[PDB]
């Protein structure tokens, strides 16, 4: 599924992203933006194997089982593919964990290289919300 923005950041503050710690839901929206172009189908091949999955390009390193990652971590507990569904509950919900390890959104290399210091809120401008 393709997400409208709006419609993206309806879906993300429902499942409670909006400032999850402490970033506003413009930075989520900016980021999936940038690392899957609000496509939940997008896959990224990375060049150790490990493959990026969904909105927010969730790597099978650490996050989600895939099969193919060999002495890769599942820390979501989730199948890959549960990434890449139209319900984007599962892509939040690992994203939460991801954000809650040491380094913030700048976990996400699109947030941090297109979107840290800008004018974030603009990804939500004009959205009733
Ligand atoms: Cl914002
Ligand atoms: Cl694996
Ligand atoms: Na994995």
């Amino acid at each position: 599924k393709v997400f409208g923005r709006c419609e993206l950041a309806a879906a993300m503050k429902r499942h409670g992203l909006d400032n999850y710690r402490g970033y506003s839901l413009g930075n989520w929206v900016c980021a999936a933006k940038f690392e899957s172009n609000f496509n939940t189908q997008a896959t990224n091949r990375n060049t150790d194997g490990s493959t990026d999955y969904g909105i927010l390009q969730i790597n099978s390193r650490w996050w989600c089982n895939d099969g193919r990652t060999p002495g890769s971590r599942n820390l979501c507990n989730i199948p890959c593919s549960a990434l890449l569904s139209s319900d984007i509950t599962a892509s939040v919900n690992c994203a939460k964990k991801i954000v809650s390890d040491g380094n913030g959104m700048n976990a996400w290399v699109a947030w941090r290289n297109r979107c840290k210091g800008t004018d974030v809120q603009a990804w939500i401008r004009g959205c009733r919300l």
